[PDB]
């Protein structure tokens, strides 16, 4: 995959994200717009989960 946004998706929902979390990052990245801005979500993504245990 190469910055799908159904990959991206699949990472959240499956991810240990808090519910609301989890809702946002999903009902956002649906709307998202801007190939910059999408790449930006990724940024902070990650660093969710890498804090995350």
């Amino acid at each position: 995959g190469s910055s799908s946004r159904s990959v991206i998706r699949s990472i959240i929902k499956s991810s240990k994200l808090n519910i609301d979390h989890k809702d946002y990052l999903l009902d956002l990245l649906n709307d998202v717009k801007g190939s910059k801005d999408l790449k930006e979500f990724h940024k902070m993504l990650t660093a969710i989960l890498a804090k995350q245990p």
